[PDB]
Formats: C-alpha cells, structure tokens, sequence
C-alpha cells in the first residue's frame, strides 16, 4: 500500500489502542500497525524523493521504521500476555517515534 | 522467492563476507542478505504452519528477522566506511542470530 | 553521583548536542551522557523503593538505561566520524527513551 | 570483582541454567550473570591492555557485553514469565556471544 495509506492505518489503529477495552482489540490493532509499518519501511517520502536510496537521510528514514516495528512487537508481546494496560502505555511510547520521524521528514 | 531460496542467499553471502578481500564485495553480500531477510519476513516456516499468521509465534519469528536486519544494516555501515575486518566480526555475531532462530523454528 | 545529578548531566549534555555545530562538542557531550547513564545503572528510583532490586521492575528499569546506552554509543560512533547532523538526528530518538522511562517510572 | 571472577560467575551460572529444574534457579542464575556482565563491561582485558580506551577494539569489547546483557535481560524476562524451557534455550544462545568475544579478545 502507498505511504499515505500506511500512515492512515498507523494513525487509525494507534487511536483504537488508546481507547480499547480488551487485549483482543489491542492485539488486532497492533498486528495491523506492524504490517503497515513494515510496509512503509520501503517507502520514499516526498521530502526525500530525489535523494539516493543509499543516502544518509533515507537510512535515517528507514531506521525510524525499524525502531517503530521493534516497539510495536514489544507491545504485541505485552498484549499476547494479556497485559492490556501495559500494551496501551507502550502505544503512547510509539507516538514519540512517530513524531521523531515527522519532525524531520514530513 | 520462497524462504528456502532466501536462506540460500543468506548462507551464500555470509560465506562471501568471510572470505572477502574488499569492502565492496562485503557491501554487495550484505545488501543481498538484507533483501533476502526482508523477503523472508512474509514467509510461514513449516514448523509454524499450524499457527495463525498473527500468532505470538509468527510475530516472534518475524522479530528474528527484525534483529537480523538491524545487524545486517550495522555491518553494511562498517563496509560502507571501508572497515572490512570490522564488518567480518559483525558477521560472526550475525551467525548467532541465524542459529537462534533455527533452534526455535527450523 | 546519584540519580538526580545523573539526570541533570543527561539533560544538560543533550541540550549541548542540540545546539552544537561541531563534532568535538557532540563527542564530549555524548561521552558525559554515557558516563551518567552507566552511573545511573545502580540507582533505585523512588517509585520502586519497595520492590526487590531484582523484581521484574528493577531489571526493567535498568533495561531502560541499557537502551539509552546503546543509543548514546551509536550517536558517539557517528560523532567520532565527524557526522554532526547524523549524530544530532540520533539524539532526537534518544529523547523518546528518556520519555519512555519517565512515563513508567518518574 | 575482577574480569576473571566475572567470567567464572558467568560460566558457573550458565551451567546452573542448563542443569536447572525450576524457573527460580534459572532466574537467580541469570540475575547473577546480568551483574557479572555489567561489572565486566568496564574491564580492560589483558589482550587490549595497550590500546586506547577509545580504540575500535575497546569499543567492540564493551559492545560485546552490551549485547550479552541484552540477551541476559531477555532470558530473565522469559524465566520470570514461566517460559522455563525458552529461558534455558536462550541461555544456550548466549554461548555464541561469549565465544564471539573470546575469539577476538581472549
Ligand atoms: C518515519 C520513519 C515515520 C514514522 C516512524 C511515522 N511516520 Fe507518519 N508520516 C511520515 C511521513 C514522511 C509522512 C508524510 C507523508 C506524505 O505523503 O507527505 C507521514 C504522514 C503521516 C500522517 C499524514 C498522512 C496524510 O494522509 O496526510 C499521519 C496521520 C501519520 N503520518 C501518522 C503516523 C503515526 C500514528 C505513526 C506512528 C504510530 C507514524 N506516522 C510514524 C513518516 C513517518
Ligand atoms: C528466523 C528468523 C531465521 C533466521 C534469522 C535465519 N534463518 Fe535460516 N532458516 C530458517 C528456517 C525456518 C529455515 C527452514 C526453511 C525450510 O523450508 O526448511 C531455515 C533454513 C536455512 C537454510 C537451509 C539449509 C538448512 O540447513 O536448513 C540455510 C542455508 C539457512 N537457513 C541459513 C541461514 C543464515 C546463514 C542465516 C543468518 C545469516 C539464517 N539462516 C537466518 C529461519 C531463519
Ligand atoms: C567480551 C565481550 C566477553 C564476553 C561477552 C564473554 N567473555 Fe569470557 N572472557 C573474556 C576475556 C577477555 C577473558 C579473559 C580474562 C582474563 O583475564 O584472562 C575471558 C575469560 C573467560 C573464562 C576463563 C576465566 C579464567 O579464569 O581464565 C571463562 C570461563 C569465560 N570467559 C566464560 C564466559 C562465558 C560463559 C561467557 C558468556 C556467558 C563469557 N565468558 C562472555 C571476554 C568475554
Ligand atoms: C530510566 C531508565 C530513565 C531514563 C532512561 C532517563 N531517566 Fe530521567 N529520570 C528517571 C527517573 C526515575 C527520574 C525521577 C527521579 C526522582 O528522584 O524523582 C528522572 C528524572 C529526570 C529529570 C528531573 C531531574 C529533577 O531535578 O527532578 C530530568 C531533567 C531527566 N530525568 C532527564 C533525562 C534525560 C535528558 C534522559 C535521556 C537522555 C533521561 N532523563 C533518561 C529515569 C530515567
Ligand atoms: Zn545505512
Ligand atoms: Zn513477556
Ligand atoms: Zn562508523
Ligand atoms: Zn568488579
Ligand atoms: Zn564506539
């Protein structure tokens, strides 16, 4: 899917997690986030469209998604163990990484 | 391609790195490894065919590739800077990740 | 030093990195941050003062410094190669680890 | 404790883990390993006695303990949750990191 769609999927499911009531909702939303983040990993954002794929900017862009995926996986673990409140708190730590990338490449 | 072909790629290019003389040959091998691991991401290993694609086991399986890809990209940095022996030490630690996943899922 | 001093050292030197324009300044600040984080390793934060020093919580507390120390080292590596902007890009994500520990434990 | 003593602690407690019957023995052993590795983190090994603490060798030596501690932390987490066989298996994957460091610096 394209980057815009990946971002709407991330945004939608992050807000679901914030408001969910059960592990199943949280796990389902985190699974969708993991897939959208892993898909966006290969994207070229408009700010960097003329940069080399080997460029430091793009390496930093891809690193941001690697970080985000690792955080999503950790939240998924917490949810698979039924620590819904801990998984929801982790989702709030996700936002910082979202914002870190946006503050640079949006 | 499929997981088996992805793994042949990882194995072949790990051997290239070990015997390499120059940084470009290590960079080339690591780049192919990175591509193979990203393609293996979507795969269902035989030992997990009895699980749902969103099961804890399948997310842990993909987390192994997340680790591997992080390490591959660290070693690619070293190679891009001319540090052949340093990249070769990193590949020794890469094998620990190969083995750890194989211990659980191969 | 104690945790209160270590956090001032982390915060002061993070601000130095944010305003730096040369690699020597960034390298100096990151080295001080690494020392402070290593020193903070042994600390017990007030909200875990009732927990055993090997509860899941205290190992998880130390793991937060383990993440930070890894990120500091990565940024230090970049500074040692003269890549100010790349080092400063890494300090921004560093901030999310500060925040994440504070969210759980401050 | 000195580096040799740290290494005896690591080796003894790795064997305890392989021989354990319950999660509490595995947890106690990993706790001892986490502490000994964190002590060893700041040591200078005989092989690197004449090297700059800022040398690539010493950076790589310290990084090896950073890797090992992260692995120990992950195994301790598994044991704490009653994934006893997985914790024992992870401790068995520590050896690859031990050996990778020994190859270079012992
Ligand atoms: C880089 C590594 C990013 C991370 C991590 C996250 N996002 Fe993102 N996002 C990024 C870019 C480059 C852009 C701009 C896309 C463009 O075409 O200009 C965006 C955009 C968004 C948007 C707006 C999309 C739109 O249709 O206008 C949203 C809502 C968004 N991003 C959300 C979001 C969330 C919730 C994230 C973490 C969970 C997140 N982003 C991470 C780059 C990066
Ligand atoms: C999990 C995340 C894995 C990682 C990381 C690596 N491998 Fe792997 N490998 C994995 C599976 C599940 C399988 C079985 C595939 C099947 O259909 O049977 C394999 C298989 C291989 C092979 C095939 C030959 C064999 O002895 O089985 C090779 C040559 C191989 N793997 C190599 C390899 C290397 C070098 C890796 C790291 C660089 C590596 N694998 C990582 C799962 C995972
Ligand atoms: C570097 C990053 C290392 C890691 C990780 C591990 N060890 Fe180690 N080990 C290292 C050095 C430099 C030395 C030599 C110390 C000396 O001064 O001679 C060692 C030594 C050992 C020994 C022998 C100790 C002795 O008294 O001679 C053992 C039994 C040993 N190391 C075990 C061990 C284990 C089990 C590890 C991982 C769990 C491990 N070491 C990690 C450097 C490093
Ligand atoms: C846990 C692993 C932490 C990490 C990582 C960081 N900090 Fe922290 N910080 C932590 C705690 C438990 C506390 C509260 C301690 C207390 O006695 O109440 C703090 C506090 C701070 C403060 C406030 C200092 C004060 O005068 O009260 C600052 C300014 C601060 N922390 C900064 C900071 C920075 C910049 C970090 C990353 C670079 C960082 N902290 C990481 C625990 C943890
Ligand atoms: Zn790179
Ligand atoms: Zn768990
Ligand atoms: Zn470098
Ligand atoms: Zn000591
Ligand atoms: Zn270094």
């Amino acid at each position: 899917a394209d980057l815009e769609d990946n971002m709407e999927t991330l945004n939608d499911n992050l807000k679901v997690i914030e408001k969910a009531d059960n592990a199943a909702q949280v796990k389902d939303a985190l699974t969708k986030m993991a897939a959208a983040a892993a898909d966006a990993w290969s994207a070229t954002p408009p700010k960097l469209e003329d940069k080399s794929p080997d460029s430091p900017e793009m390496h930093d862009f891809r690193h941001g998604f690697w970080i985000l995926i690792g955080q999503i996986h950790a939240a998924l673990h917490l949810a698979n163990e039924g620590k819904v409140k801990e998984a929801q708190a982790a989702a709030e730590q996700l936002k910082c990484t979202c914002n870190a990338c946006h503050q640079k490449y949006r």
